[PDB]
């Protein structure tokens, strides 16, 4: 038994709601949450800079710092960080970014990560600004994640496209 509320169940292990994952992750305080982190983690915009927003910038520092000491992570591939204010830990994972040219099969890669942690509060991988469609992510999901996901989706009306056509 955990704390998320509200989900919609669509496998053994995947579930889904329409929320925002700044206020999910206030609200639940997950082990992990997940960044829809770019190689550079400079956190602009889409989910990374509204959680790092939340982190009034402490997010930020911390992965200049990371940076700084170990170069940019690999498309697909991610780093653990603190989650600050917003959770134990935030797992920073890069999906491909379909306006940069990169490869969408490695939307695949990108999902293994979170098989290295039992319990997830994460967004679609490679959606909203990362130009993939969230219908093909959230299959992808369902394929490659085995451990316990819970997906926060922030347009309602993507949401409700995503359960309808749910096979
Ligand atoms: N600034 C942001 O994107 C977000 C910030 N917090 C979030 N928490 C959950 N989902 C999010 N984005 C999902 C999304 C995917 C898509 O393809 C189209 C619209 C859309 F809203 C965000």
């Amino acid at each position: 038994v955990n704390s998320f509320s509200g989900y919609l169940k669509l496998t053994d292990n995947v579930y889904i709601k329409n929320a925002d994952i700044v206020e999910e992750a206030k609200k639940v305080k997950p082990t992990v949450v997940v960044n829809a982190a770019n190689v550079y983690l400079k956190h602009g915009g889409g989910v990374a800079g509204a959680l790092n927003k939340a982190t009034n910038n402490a997010m930020q520092v911390e992965s200049d710092d990371y940076i700084a000491t170990n170069g940019p992570l690999k498309v697909g591939g991610s780093c653990v960080l603190s989650g600050h204010n917003l959770a134990k830990h935030c797992l920073h994972v890069v999906g491909p970014n379909v306006n940069k040219g990169e490869d969408i099969q490695l939307l695949k890669s990108a999902y293994e990560n979170f098989n290295q942690h039992e319990v997830l509060l994460a967004p679609l991988l490679s959606a909203g600004i990362f130009g993939a469609d969230p219908i093909h992510s959230l299959r992808v999901c369902v394929d490659t994640v085995r451990t316990n996901v819970y997906l926060a989706v922030f347009d309602k009306n993507l949401y409700d496209k995503l359960v309808s056509s749910f096979l």
